[PDB]
């Protein structure tokens, strides 16, 4: 609800986006995990795709100054065969 989607065939790379609203001119840190229970910046190469690549995904970027971070969400579906 609200959290946009990659679609990707199976067995084809993907570089998943990072969706944190973030500064421009701050040099982040990034994070990423997958929720169990290229130019763009901060993404998460999956290389290789298979249907259990398929998820909901969250990037944190971390401020280097150690105080802030903030993150965001993005989910993959992969669907070649």
């Amino acid at each position: 609800p609200g959290t946009p989607e990659v679609k990707v065939a199976s067995s084809e790379d993907v570089d998943l986006p990072c969706t944190a609203p973030w500064d421009p001119q701050v040099p982040y840190t990034v994070s990423w995990v997958k929720l169990l229970e290229n130019e763009r910046p901060y993404s998460l190469k999956i290389r290789n795709t298979t249907s259990s690549n398929s998820g909901t995904y969250r990037c944190t970027l971390q401020d280097p100054d150690g105080q802030r971070n903030l993150s965001g969400k993005v989910i993959l579906r992969v669907t070649g065969s």
